[PDB]
């Protein structure tokens, strides 16, 4: 909606004056970006804002730099956009993959021996992913995971300065202390990782019964290896923890203990991250019940 068709077939035209758009849908709407589908065959992204552009940005580069790579399909980058004043990438486009996300309801219904195969095949990929050679790939993809949390400890006292009572805000303090104090979640080798790895980025094959694609990589990084897990873990939301378990071992990781602490602590964390980008990223869902949590 923040643009018409009209504008979309129009940006496209500008730069491949000479590719024929027989069909063009919306297909998915997300923070960052507007998904358009052209002619069954292609899944166009086009940046709502500055950040969802950055964010596709990164999503070309990456996609670009791990082609052919990885154990299961992953999109492959076919047409790019160019800088506006607005945006670093005006659009791109990617070949489509067919199949539907592996949601938690989906995944349950499945016969048990297809779960197995499910979580033998999500742990392939991510033991190739993690391994991959990332001595090519510019510092900037490197998260600094304890300057990130520095910088979100002085958001949320200043957001929160006249919205917390004092013992509420002493919880608060309390807890940033204790994560900067505890370098489990900051000591690890790092290694690149998808970093929003989770059901709707996981497309699976209905017919077959197996999955046929891993997805959106605009988040995608250098950093903790454990993240890919601990994004698929959440009880509610996503996948629960005996089939997360399945995924560890085939992926024969040797510290599962390590990963629930992360675990419990990002849980936590999430609450922060809804106020912080609530009121960053405009959104005033996010702000008021990552705050409502926090009382």
């Amino acid at each position: 909606r923040t643009y018409t068709f009209d504008q979309v077939e129009k940006a496209i035209e500008q730069l491949y004056p000479d590719f024929t758009i027989n069909t063009i849908e919306i297909s998915g709407e997300g923070n960052d970006c507007i998904a358009y589908e052209i002619n069954r065959d292609f899944i166009f992204k086009f940046p709502k804002h500055s950040r969802g552009s950055t964010n596709l940005f990164n999503e070309v580069n990456i996609l670009k730099r791990i082609h052919n790579k990885l154990p299961l399909p992953i999109p492959e980058v076919v047409f790019t956009g160019m800088p506006s004043e607005t945006y670093q990438m005006s659009f791109a486009g990617f070949t489509k993959i067919k199949g539907v996300p592996l949601t938690p309801l989906l995944l349950n219904n499945l016969p048990k021996q297809s779960q197995n195969q499910a979580a033998k095949d999500l742990a392939r990929f991510l033991s190739e992913l993690h391994s991959i050679n990332i001595s090519g790939f510019k510092s900037n993809l490197v998260l600094d995971f304890r300057e990130k949390i520095n910088e979100d400890n002085k958001k949320i006292k200043k957001l929160l300065s006249r919205e917390l009572k004092g013992p509420q805000m002493k919880k608060v303090d309390d807890f940033y202390r204790d994560i900067l104090e505890n370098e489990i979640y900051f000591k690890y080798y790092p290694c690149l990782i998808h970093n929003d790895f989770s059901s709707d980025h996981i497309l699976f094959d209905t017919e077959k019964n197996t999955i046929c694609g891993i997805i959106d990589f605009g988040d995608a990084a250098i950093s903790d290896p454990d993240n890919d897990f601990i994004s698929l873990m959440e009880d509610d939301e996503e996948y629960g923890m005996e089939f997360v378990s399945k995924i560890l071992n085939h992926y024969k990781h040797k510290d599962i203990p390590t990963v629930l602490e992360k675990y419990r602590m990002k849980e936590k964390y999430w609450s922060f991250e809804k106020i912080i980008y609530g009121k960053e990223y405009g959104y005033m869902d996010w702000y008021e019940e990552g705050l409502n949590e926090i009382r």
